[PDB]
């Protein structure tokens, strides 16, 4: 069986399990079960399943080089699919809640969950909570007797928490740190002194890289009983590198990709986000450019946004991007080589993760 | 040391631990740490700590009848305090998110977290997520080598999930089940056919009783290594009984207690909640009363709310309440006696829980 058809089959299985348990142990009625079914499908399906499929791909890599009974190969692949779905559902949680927090309109060329007429924010906040609860129900059901249960749950929590911390770093990225105060409405930064590479890196490391690259890689290792074929500091380093690069691409596309390809109208400029474009622009701009950026950034006004866009196009950020890219290729290749000392197989999974990130 | 001063001390300890870890492992800066500190205090403190103190009280009960070294007594009490704080922080999560979902104004005579000028919904949704993540960080840190870790985490998740399911039952309680549909804006029920005792009970069982009574009781048992001194079906039954009663009182007070005592302007009528008052009113009203209730319920209009209030006062619901109360006293006393067969001590903790609920 091809990996994707197994992964998709296990979604159906896990969905049936969750909804069946809701009827048999949580007293749910049929119409509410249908609501939850439709919520699950709408929030968890329709992406590329990159994250969850990474778990599967890492596990398949080990299967190719490790002796096992056929029933064991099947069990490991089923565990990798279940684990994959945990990460997809964790993402679904965050996309639901983030869309509500940001007042987003679309995601993947469809309305954000909370905008559906029969959902509303009141229900959608809680739907998002359910989504993350369902990751725990899956783990406890399917991994109840597994030797990796503890490690897997402890890893999952730490990544979830890093993610929520990342979200705080992101939504507060345009405030002056010294002015953060629950008692006082937060003004946008006027100096942009906190739009640095190091600060951008911290946002991205926590908000994105832990759940998108570290967790799929390490969960694949866990469900394969293979954590000892790797130096975990190397896995973290490569994860953080690849994830930062992933984000840099997304930040570029938010500004320059037509809405039809990103599946939304990009608003990073209007939201005054600490994006790779803003940080890199400020790292090369002259005095006058800086002053024009400060008078136009973080404003809904289409004229001011167009001035910000024009500032970025004139500043030749494509050249900064190519240089960033080259350097990432260097460092990622280096880390892949270091990973080969202990696991060729694992190194090749990371290679595949890198090439799917780099090509797109 | 008195129980409450130990419990309060452990809050300070757990807070210091969480914030210190944020600086040492999550790269947090001082001002964001202060924001989180203030968030934690504002959301987790200022109630009666009934839930968390139950954990402590159950543990102290066992300490009085079980032989242990002094260092062991201390460790069990520290575990009970930490476990207590997990449940308080879980509540804090739900109160944050519920207040945002319901557009609430006040809670405990102070503004809801999301209303603070320097918070906003964008940050508050995520603050609420952090609050629940911090329950997991606490458990993994303080209970890492404990034999009850698995059981405690599995119980915690199931209660969290039941709670979120309860929330879905509550916010959808005024819709017709057969009309639930993410695609279609939900109309308020016109027939109120789903305002029954059984349906009310399901909302309350999930939304309230699992986290407020079942989890504190069973966590006390867990941290005491005492789950075998009880029949767990009896613990569940008594929990569900006491919790329903708790909710019935809150539903009565939402309508009739001055805002100064409940710490808010009650809105159950305007929100068209499936409250004990509405269900019990509909269980005794004549045709004309029913028709007047349907023309006035679930409307912001102060005149219509006052008509709903007047309908409840004329219907002598105090007498239905006294009868409900008597019957709960019967059943709770019965369950306490059944609990004595295996643990006098545990039975006496439940007695104390009952008397603190019943007296208030
Ligand atoms: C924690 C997260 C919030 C949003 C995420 C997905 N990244 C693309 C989005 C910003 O459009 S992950
Ligand atoms: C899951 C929960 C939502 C709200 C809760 C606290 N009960 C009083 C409130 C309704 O005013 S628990
Ligand atoms: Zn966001
Ligand atoms: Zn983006
Ligand atoms: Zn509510
Ligand atoms: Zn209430």
């Amino acid at each position: 069986m091809a990996s994707m058809e197994r992964f998709l089959s296990v979604y159906d299985e896990v969905q049936a399990f969750l909804l069946d348990q809701l009827q048999s142990k949580y007293e749910i009625d049929p119409n509410r079960a249908r609501y939850l079914r439709i919520m699950m499908d709408t929030t968890c399906l329709g992406g590329k399943y990159f994250r969850g499929m990474t778990v599967v791909n890492v596990a398949e890599g080990f299967l190719a080089v490790t002796q096992h009974d056929e029933a064991t190969k099947e069990r490991i692949l089923h565990d990798a699919c279940v684990g994959g779905w945990m990460i997809e559902f964790l993402q679904a949680h965050y996309l639901v809640e983030d869309d509500i927090m940001d007042g987003s309109v679309m995601r993947r060329g469809k309305p954000c969950w909370y905008r559906f007429p029969g959902v509303t924010t009141q229900c959608a906040i809680n739907d998002g909570i359910i989504l993350k609860s369902w990751t725990q129900i899956m783990a406890w059901h399917y991994f109840a007797d597994r030797p990796f249960l503890k490690d897997l749950l402890c890893l999952f929590q730490k990544v979830d928490y890093a993610t929520a911390v990342g979200q705080m770093y992101d939504v507060t990225s345009m405030c002056d740190s010294n002015k953060l105060d629950p008692e006082v409405a937060q003004p946008m930064t006027t100096d942009f002194a906190e739009f640095t590479p190091a600060i951008y890196k911290r946002i991205v490391k926590y908000k994105t890289t832990f759940y998108t690259y570290l967790l799929p890689l390490v969960m694949g290792l866990l469900v394969s009983e293979a954590a000892a074929s790797v130096e975990m500091n190397l896995v973290e380093r490569v994860a953080h590198l690849i994830g930062e690069y992933f984000q840099v691409q997304d930040d570029v596309m938010d500004c320059f990709t037509p809405p039809e390809q990103l599946g939304k109208v990009g608003t990073d400029i209007e939201d005054a986000k600490c994006s790779w474009l803003a940080v890199t622009f400020l790292g090369k701009a002259n005095a006058a450019q800086v002053a024009e950026f400060k008078a136009n950034y973080g404003e809904k006004d289409p004229a001011k946004v167009a001035v910000v866009k024009r500032l970025y196009s004139k500043a030749n950020l494509q050249a900064d991007f190519a240089a960033y890219e080259a350097e990432v290729v260097r460092e990622v290749e280096s880390l892949i080589e270091q990973l080969k000392v202990k696991s060729p197989t694992f190194a090749e999974s990371v290679a595949v993760v890198w090439e799917k990130t780099h090509k797109r």
